[PDB]
């Protein structure tokens, strides 16, 4: 509808797959050559699906800071035959609150679904699920299961990926450009 949602779509265009692991199907955003991102919460394995092809996972790194504190991003390298449009240069290099995001999710369930979020504020530690977790974006639109994984952007930049909500707010996993740096 509007430049916010024209950014989404770039992305989900061309830089999304569908993730299938035995905990469900995920949106799962490719960052550059064959490595992309998913919630730790989706438990990869040596196998998983990708658009209902199987692929093996060349490596997986679930990430936590230097205080040993989860960061519910897990980074995966997959036995892919074709690389991801490098988005590197749309990812912020440092913790910040944002305003006028976009929540967008491609899955079996919610195909081509793009919510304007509104106001995205650096929350940081959040309990998500009883497990601490820290880099925590949060914005208050009831978010619902299905919607793990979906890519949160600005214009001109990719700034999260959705990991859990509480019915009235929901929350989003940091992307920083220093994650995926080779």
């Amino acid at each position: 509808m509007g430049p916010g949602f024209d950014f989404a779509q770039a992305i989900m265009k061309k830089n999304t797959v569908i993730a299938r692991t035995e905990k469900g199907e995920f949106t799962m955003l490719g960052v550059y050559d064959r490595v992309a991102v998913i919630p730790t919460h989706a438990s990869v394995g040596e196998i998983i699906y990708i658009n209902d092809v199987e692929t093996r996972v060349l490596d997986a790194c679930a990430l936590r800071d230097l205080t040993d504190t989860n960061l519910e991003i897990t980074i995966v390298k997959l036995d892919r035959n074709q690389k991801f449009r490098d988005i590197r240069h749309f990812l912020p290099r440092c913790e910040d609150d944002y305003n006028d995001a976009v929540l967008s999710v491609h899955t079996s369930k919610f195909p081509n679904m793009y919510i304007p979020v509104g106001q995205v504020t650096n929350y940081g530690f959040l309990n998500l699920g009883g497990t601490p977790t820290h880099r925590i974006l949060m914005y208050n639109f009831p978010t619902r299961a299905g919607q793990c994984g979906g890519v949160v952007t600005t214009t001109g930049k990719v700034i999260g990926i959705h990991v859990g909500g509480n019915g009235a707010q929901g929350f989003a996993a940091m992307l920083l450009h220093s994650y995926f740096t080779d």
